[PDB]
């Protein structure tokens, strides 16, 4: 698991 | 899941 705060990370950086 | 690629992302970006 991660997605409770993963949105995306990968050269943006975490959004929610 | 997320995890098999994230270790992070809040400030650094994915490192995994
Ligand atoms: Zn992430």
């Amino acid at each position: 698991d991660a997605e409770f705060g993963h949105d995306s990370g990968f050269e943006v950086r975490h959004q929610k």
